[PDB]
């Protein structure tokens, strides 16, 4: 494992440093997401790279449904699902401006929660759900929490898509320099991950990453039966 730039902008180390502990990892993620987005660092968000994964979930739920947005960012994907007809939960640690010309524009189509998605309550209420670059930044040992909420907020047919960042070789972790963590995935680490938290992998796609020189690997899955 090699330092190596996974945007334009950052260049990310393998972790050597025993990990902050989950409670004060959660104040580093919003900081450096905060920060990102407030100096318009948050280069992902016109990345075309980052656009099939959308459309991979609409692909794998045919219809007008109920979609679950998880760490929304400024909205891309959230307005590329209500121009589908779905109805739209968007949830995201911070709350951009972008929000609120969506709110005008879709109505009740669209709820906002700047929240983290462990905190979004309930049960079986979406039909699907995108995660679009989230979940590969979240502390370890809080991967089985966080896809337990999805897994239970989605209903039973439930579609999850997720996006994460494809790994050369068997993935490791990564920390940019704010001490944002990073972990890269093969598909079959990916697959297991996803399996081990009750989903069954239905389809998996290498997106190429062309100015980055990587891939992302978009996941999607059904409940295990
Ligand atoms: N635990 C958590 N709960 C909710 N949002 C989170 C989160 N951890 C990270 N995030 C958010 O996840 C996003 C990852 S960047 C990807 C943004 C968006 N999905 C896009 O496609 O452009 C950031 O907006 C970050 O604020
Ligand atoms: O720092 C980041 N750079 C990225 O390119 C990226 N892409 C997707 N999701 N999170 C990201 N975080």
């Amino acid at each position: 494992a090699e330092p190596h730039y996974i945007d334009a902008q950052r260049a990310i180390a393998p972790v050597d440093a025993p990990l902050a502990a989950p409670h004060e990892y959660a104040a580093v993620l919003r900081s450096d997401f905060v920060s990102s987005y407030h100096d318009g660092r948050d280069v992902w968000t016109d990345e075309a790279a980052m656009r099939p994964a959308s459309a991979i979930l609409h692909a794998h739920l045919g219809r007008p449904a109920v979609v679950l947005d998880a760490g929304a960012g400024r909205g891309r994907d959230t307005a590329y699902f209500l121009e589908q007809g779905h109805r739209v939960t968007a949830v995201d640690l911070v709350e951009p401006p972008e929000w609120a010309p969506l709110a005008q524009r879709w109505g009740e189509r669209v709820r906002f929660v700047a929240c983290p998605v462990s905190e979004l309550d309930g049960e079986a209420r979406f039909d699907g759900a995108l995660d679009n670059g989230c979940l590969h930044h979240q502390h370890p040992d809080a991967y089985g929490t966080y896809l337990a909420r999805i897994h239970a907020l989605l209903r039973p047919d439930g579609r999850f898509t997720i996006s994460v960042f494809e790994s050369d070789g068997p993935g490791r972790l990564y920390a940019n320099h704010a001490q944002r963590l990073y972990r890269e995935f093969t598909e079959p680490e990916l697959a297991e991950l996803l399996r081990a938290a009750h989903f069954t992998p239905v389809d998996s796609q290498r997106v190429p990453r062309p100015k980055a020189g990587l891939h992302y690997l978009v996941m999607t899955a059904r409940k295990t039966d």
